[PDB]
């Protein structure tokens, strides 16, 4: 953490391979005004000002995440890394037009790093490109006067993406572009999962990826995005495979 002028944040790792958050803290730096906008946030540059431990802001208590869901340590994690003092990176906002809810801040963020490990699985599988999703994180703006809630203004942060930022589906049947990749990957999540995790909503700039959503059987979980099974249907409907299917060994689809 530097001594320079920012924000203070809590700052939430979700790591799978140990199914627990990582509570730590943060400075940061925003931009007054959002620089990109979606269909529910709004995006801003931001500026890191270091990474530090959570010592000081302790939790005593009963919020999200329950405490057996945290690690008691957090000296590993890739914030440290990723969100070293000076590292451009991205916050977003929902906009207030505030079905938000403290939960959905962390479902959001889990998402994404459940579709991280599947971008890694698939990579294994050695395709003609790799893939990648970014991190993201979950940021408790402590600073910052609390909402009408009385709880504080939470956010998600990730990397800065550079380069024309494209969306390749999305989580209902749309197919944007040409590529094969993004639809093959969409694809093999759907297969490999059994058609229990189907990750669409592929978007980012060449394939670092970020802002993916997950639709499962049930529908529970996986945020407000999740269409269930008529999101796997829609998806599995619209799609053709590719070159790239193929090389997966994937089931053939016709469209
Ligand atoms: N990590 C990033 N780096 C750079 N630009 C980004 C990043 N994430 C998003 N953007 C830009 O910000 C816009 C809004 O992002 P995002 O909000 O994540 O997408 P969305 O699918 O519209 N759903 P929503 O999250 O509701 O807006 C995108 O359309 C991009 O232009
Ligand atoms: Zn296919």
């Amino acid at each position: 953490i530097s001594s320079e002028t920012g924000e203070m944040g809590i700052l939430w790792e979700f790591d799978p391979i140990i199914n627990k958050w990582i509570r730590l803290s943060m400075k940061l730096k925003v931009e007054r005004k959002p620089f990109a906008e979606g269909a529910l946030r709004e995006a801003y540059h931001t500026v890191s000002l270091g990474v530090g431990t959570d010592e000081n802001y302790p939790l005593g208590t009963k919020l999200f995440p329950p405490i057996e869901m945290i690690s008691p340590i957090s000296k590993n994690n890739e914030a440290m890394t990723q969100l070293k003092n000076g590292t451009k990176f991205v916050l977003k906002l929902y906009k207030k037009e505030q079905q938000a809810s403290r939960e959905l801040y962390f479902e959001d963020v889990k998402m994404q790093m459940v579709c991280r490990d599947w971008g890694n699985k698939f990579n294994q599988k050695k395709p003609p490109k790799k893939i990648e999703f970014l991190m993201s994180w979950v940021v408790e703006l402590i600073d910052r006067s609390p909402s009408s809630n009385g709880q504080p203004i939470l956010c998600s942060i990730e990397p800065l993406l550079v380069g024309e930022f494209k969306k390749n589906n999305s989580n209902y049947g749309a197919v944007l572009t040409n590529r094969s990749t993004p639809q093959a990957f969409s694809h093999f999540t759907y297969e490999l999962s059994n058609k229990q995790m189907i990750v669409v909503d592929i978007q980012g700039v060449d394939d670092l990826y970020t802002d993916p959503q997950i639709h499962t059987p049930d529908g529970k979980g996986f945020g407000l995005g999740n269409l269930g099974k008529a999101g796997i249907n829609k998806f599995i409907t619209t799609h053709k495979c590719n070159a790239v299917c193929a090389l997966l060994d994937l089931d053939v689809k016709l469209g």
